């Protein structure tokens, strides 16, 4: 009655949207449920910023299952208006940053001060979650920093320079050369509280489809979630965050192709990598149409769209089906 | 040429402005500038507040003068919003009497993250004031913490507590009873930069009718501050906070009345004192109709309403007169 999943960004939360509706937790539970899931959420996009700590990835898990997200836009609070960040501007600091409304800071105001008087950002989460009530366990990959960098070469003296994501993505980002990523902290980092257990007692293990690189991958530096991963009982399940068949054939993932590799079901299976070897994969979902071969791994074509949680509630259900999991 | 003026906030912005419309500064200024204008502001009130530090005093003087604070409101921005407060309150936690405003955590925020990082509060000052333009020097009384404390009677238990001159002043308003203040830090403070230079090199030193107790009161328990105001060539000019038998907005009857000071325009000159004996007055402005006597010291009663720029700046010439100073 255990599920794990590893996420990171929009559609991670998405993803965990789907398993609440599948196994009726959360809003959509009718009575109370048969069935806990339980999130390793992504820090690689943490920060400070403006004197405050900014935690994207386990924010929009929070606010997406909390029933906070406005659903127009698709991203942030309802309601939400601007104004702190348009007086930054005017003081001269770079607030494009993230959206820093005046809303999510907020949540920022009250994460700073449990951190800065000494609770984890595990603990963290779980005092911000009785107000949002997401009916997930939403487990930091680390309550140490681990923050996602990226290297460029700066155009103002040639210098290879580390960035930190946000600012790559918002300024840097295809306008500069960019050579790795950098987990900076990673080294220095344990897997937060429950991770490995949550990682080692599921009945499975599934790897949202979100970004490989910067949304799973980050996850997997931090020391211990690799063993944990490669050890468990539990089957492990990966869903292809490649989905073809869009208008002018789509374009490559921007942070794929920094580290070299295509923008294929196929490639991004080999990244992760058999179990059976060295890899993290012991079944690997892909879109109906695409195709993937890769020597141990089991590989499904199945409607990948997130289209709503009906929809992802199918995806789920290949999961289970695929690892043979009830 | 040189101006230095001690203040509090919406009355001490306010006298300011009659400063800066005599001489032409700010946005006042018609010409090439031949005056400068400085302040030593009060930081008794200055308290740290969901993680930022609130300096309202500085703020309220630095909106003012650089034209951001709503005629309507008196204090704070135009167009303010409360949205992060009211996000604050969804959440559960305290202090819930306290708003901060969204475009006002701008400035808290940026004045956080840069005392954090040992920036000083006269540098952060400087910084802020760069945007604002408020043409006068905003000084902090120190650079160190010097905070207003209130002895009551606690309602809820009948216990004598001391608490933070924000809770005194906002989430009671001064309606329980009140005991004492107590300036804890003033004797550990040192005068910030330039403020002793400020009082020495002026041509006249002016203090504001603001709170007598809690608005200039706390910057002359700085040690160095008292020392410089009695030490000075400059002749020392003050004007009292009280209009007899006309209520002016704001506590300074409550404050007045916790030290035992009666609410008279003679009673805060006899508090402040002449500089021929122990005090630190050489002259003292009250309104029109308005007698008082204090040995040592020249009395002048005038028009002391602050209706206007213009009504100021001929408060402010009154005090120049009853010098001697062009
Ligand atoms: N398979 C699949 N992947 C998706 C879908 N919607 C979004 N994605 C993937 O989700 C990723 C989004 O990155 P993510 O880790 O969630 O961070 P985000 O940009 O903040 O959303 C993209 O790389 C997409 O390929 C979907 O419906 N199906
Ligand atoms: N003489 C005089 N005093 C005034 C006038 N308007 C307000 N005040 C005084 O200004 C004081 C507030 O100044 P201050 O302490 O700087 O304001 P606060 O810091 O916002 O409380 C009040 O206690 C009033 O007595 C006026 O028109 N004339
Ligand atoms: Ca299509
Ligand atoms: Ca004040
Ligand atoms: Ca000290």
């Amino acid at each position: 009655m255990k599920i794990t999943v590893l996420v990171g960004g929009v559609g991670g939360a998405r993803f965990l949207l789907g398993v609440q509706n599948l196994l009726g937790l959360g809003s959509f539970a009718d009575g109370p449920s048969k069935h806990e899931l339980t999130a390793v959420v992504n820090i690689g996009d943490d920060a400070w910023m403006h004197g405050v700590r900014i935690c994207p990835d386990l924010d929009t898990c929070m606010y997406t299952l909390g029933g906070g997200i406005d659903p127009d836009r698709g991203w942030g609070h309802r309601n939400e208006t601007w104004n702190a960040k348009e007086e930054l501007a005017a003081y001269g600091v770079q607030p494009d940053w993230f959206g820093l409304g005046d809303r999510d800071l907020a949540t920022h105001l009250v994460r700073s001060q449990m951190l800065r008087a000494g609770y984890p950002l595990s603990q963290v989460t779980e005092a911000l979650c009785k107000r949002w009530q997401p009916g997930a366990r939403l487990l930091p990959a680390s309550d140490e920093r681990s923050e996602t960098h990226v290297v460029i070469t700066d155009p103002t003296d040639g210098e290879r320079r580390a960035i930190h994501f946000q600012e790559w993505w918002v300024r840097y980002r295809a306008k500069v050369p960019t050579h790795s990523f950098a987990y900076v902290g990673a080294d220095q980092a344990t897997a937060g509280p429950g991770v490995v257990e949550a990682i080692g007692d599921a009945d499975i293990v599934l790897l949202a489809p979100s970004n490989p690189v910067v949304s799973i991958g980050p996850i997997l530096q931090i020391p211990g979630i690799r063993g944990a991963l490669r050890s468990t009982s539990a089957p492990v399940i990966g869903y292809s965050p490649i989905i073809a068949g869009k208008p002018l054939r789509g374009m490559a993932d921007e942070c794929l192709k920094v580290i070299g590799v295509e923008s294929t079901s196929q490639a991004v299976g080999e990244f992760f990598g058999a179990r059976a070897g060295t890899g993290l994969l012991d079944g690997w979902l892909v879109h109906e149409g695409d195709h993937a071969q890769i020597e141990g791994v089991k590989v499904k074509a199945v409607p990948l769209l997130m289209t709503d949680p009906e929809a992802t509630a199918a995806m789920v259900r290949a999961g289970l089906d695929l690892a043979g999991v009830s």
